[PDB]
């Protein structure tokens, strides 16, 4: 997170760190006692290699009580997802077992009515992503609050040029964005989650060159099949 601040510890109890070989990824969110929700290219160059899903956790690298580590049973990537777009950037990762829930742990209720989120509405975007250009990797969870950008804004050549589809949704990146390790994390309006965060590589920082976030509500559908 770029231009942030360093989150409540445990305020944010859906937040999850997908990690492989003990080192952070991407985050991802909570939606259900046993399935956690991210980006579809997070897994990506994993291979050989131990992926697990951290709950309850503020600091990556310190003892914490409601820290707890999940085995992947699991993993469901949208049918029509591809490393070349940026368009159906879903995953969906099913736990070992069900997460012990608590102040720390608790699921997130995902937007499930199709409906844009107004542009100037202020959501808030977490992880433990990059904290500044040099690649400053954060110990403990940052967020940032942006409001959501025009798709048609966000449409422009000189910004996205056309790549923003209805399924798609953008929020301000004037210094203060979301970068490299956010991917697969939540984008949260008024206490729903409304985007995730994409694994797509991009520019941060850049107000040309808005944030891309995934529109759960656009998947209900294929999410809630999934998850039943
Ligand atoms: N959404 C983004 O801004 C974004 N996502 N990605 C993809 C992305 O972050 N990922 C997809 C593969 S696994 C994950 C990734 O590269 N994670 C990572 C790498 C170094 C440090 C940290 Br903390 N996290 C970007 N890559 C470069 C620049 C920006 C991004």
């Amino acid at each position: 997170i770029l231009g942030g601040r360093e989150a409540e510890a445990h305020a944010r109890p859906y937040m999850a760190s997908v990690q492989l070989n003990g080192a952070h990824l991407c985050g991802g969110v909570l939606v259900a006692e046993q399935w956690v929700l991210s980006a579809a290219h997070c897994l990506e160059d994993a291979a050989d290699g131990k992926v697990q899903v951290l709950l309850g956790a503020h600091s990556l690298s310190q003892p914490e009580p409601s820290k707890r580590l999940y085995d992947v049973l699991r993993a469901v990537p949208h049918p029509d997802s591809q490393p070349d777009t940026i368009d159906h950037d879903l995953l969906l990762l099913q736990l070992s077992e069900k997460a012990t829930l608590g102040p720390a742990v608790r699921p997130l209720p995902w937007q499930r009515v199709d409906r844009d989120v107004a542009p100037g509405t202020l959501c808030d975007v977490a992880g433990w992503g990059i904290v500044n250009h040099a690649g400053r990797r954060p110990d403990s969870l940052q967020h940032v609050l942006l409001p959501v950008l025009d798709r048609a804004t966000c449409n422009r050549r000189t910004h996205h040029d056309g790549a923003i589809t209805e399924r798609l949704m953008c929020a301000e990146s004037n210094r203060r964005d979301s970068c490299k390790g956010d991917s697969g994390g939540p984008l949260v309006c008024g206490g729903v989650l409304e985007g995730v965060v994409t694994s797509g590589s991009r520019v941060c920082g850049n107000r040309k060159k808005p944030g891309i976030y995934t529109r759960v509500a656009s998947y209900a559908a294929w999410i809630d099949s999934v998850l039943a």
